[PDB]
């Protein structure tokens, strides 16, 4: 038969492993290997996000799963919103470990500006906050910008178009976290020889109230990908809403890196 | 159009509030209140059970949840596995805040033995642990006996009813746990003008590969209930399983305790 791969799945900023859990067992039915990191902060793991005060401390566990790949396994690298800086972290250290990165609804940092660049350029323009909570922690790193969503805020922006059952969920499950836009303005400019020499393809939904088409073709404008696909009706989080839709474009990813 | 009620749902160890994300939507859409307690150690909180010691640590959510009630209001209480013994203890409390006690597939003391005779009784009985694993903790106060479910025990005796993907999201959330047996062999047996005051029903699955029928049927017997409800098919994580019959057993409980 056609030979499967290992995803390896990269969660967005206040959330956790957990959103993966629909997307999971559909590609492991199909006969692929899927590995849904937990980055540090996020989810069950035991350090608060105060303890965590650059963006590779949170980044750590992903570097940690590449390492600890057997010799010459390459992976299918997905990551989601702001999994999408996580991704290109790891693909400055190890791109001969990750066949394609995966940018999906996520972030798409060059190898021009600082790393922050697509940050700032979203939150400049982004609109509206609502019932999220802002805060800061004073480090030896400087000061860290911390923000905790709020319910009604959710709600609108992120899971307008998921089931009920998810939305409940998440709040129970979400957790104060950072973008590090501070630490990453100050990080040396990601590689050409690493980060840029790596496949990349991106994968968007049509409504999604985060990240906006408009902001998209910016980024990508900025920094081309192979290819575009495109999940017609989910919101911003997609394996929630739309987790068979997402199943088909990672199939259709994984049969153009057969080779 | 009738009363409605505010439920207070309880967790049992090593899981967390996430586990009523299907059932919580159901009680709202109906017109009730809900809610789901977080305990100490467990879910998302940032502390490790090493750092609980006692069960009324453990419990203490649950016990600010009640005192912050207004005056005069009563809820309906549900206690899922050892969450029969956090009602219980709260009950002991504040028996004047709870119309009823819900022992959901739970452990139901009495008030003749020590509060770990339950726990005892079904320890030197249950012989599927599996790939559970078992160690201590040295406090200041003595030993703390600790647990971590293995996957295929949670398969097999815990999950065997529900869809792949709640058995997929549960091992991505659960943790280390406690019964907290030698705690509770050192306190005081629970009272009759407090915890033995209130009303108490017991809902049992059918197929609870954990909790079997003959130990409910024991532990019925050392301590009585008003009534007993069963729900056919359903394992022992029933609001995973069969949420839309744990639903009606609760609104049929709602009737009984009307006013
Ligand atoms: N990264 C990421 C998430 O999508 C996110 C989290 C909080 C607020 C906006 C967006
Ligand atoms: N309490 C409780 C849970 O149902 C439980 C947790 C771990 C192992 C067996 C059972
Ligand atoms: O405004 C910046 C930003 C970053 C991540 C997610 C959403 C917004």
């Amino acid at each position: 038969m056609e030979r499967k791969h290992h995803f390896v799945l990269v969660h967005n900023a206040c959330h956790g492993a957990w959103i993966w859990y629909k997307l999971k067992p559909l590609l492991e039915s199909a006969g692929h290997r899927v590995t849904a990191v937990e980055l540090a902060a996020s989810g069950i793991d035991p350090r608060p996000i105060q303890a965590v005060e650059t963006v590779d401390e949170y980044s750590k566990p992903l570097i940690e799963t590449l390492k600890s790949l057997p010799e010459n396994e390459e992976v299918i690298l997905v990551g989601f919103s702001f999994g999408g800086i996580n991704i290109a972290l790891a693909a400055d250290i190890f791109p001969a470990k990750i066949k394609v990165l995966v940018f999906l609804n996520a972030f798409l940092p060059d190898t021009t500006h600082v790393p922050s660049h697509v940050l700032d350029k979203l939150m400049e323009m982004f609109g509206g906050w609502g019932d999220t909570e802002f805060s800061s922690h004073e480090t030896r790193n400087g000061t860290m910008s911390l923000l905790k969503m709020g319910p009604k805020f959710m709600k609108a922006r992120l899971y307008q178009n998921c089931p009920i059952e998810d939305y409940e969920l998440a709040k129970m499950l979400h957790r104060q976290g950072s973008f590090f836009t501070e630490d990453l303005s100050k990080k040396e400019k990601f590689s050409e020889e690493g980060y840029g020499s790596v496949q990349r393809v991106y994968v968007m939904s049509s409504e999604d109230k985060i990240i906006p088409c408009d902001f998209i073709r910016w980024m990508i404008d900025n920094f081309n990908v192979s290819k575009v696909y495109e999940i017609d009706g989910g919101d911003h989080m997609v394996m929630l809403s739309k987790p068979q839709k997402l199943f088909d474009s990672l199939s259709a990813i994984a049969t153009d890196y057969m080779g």
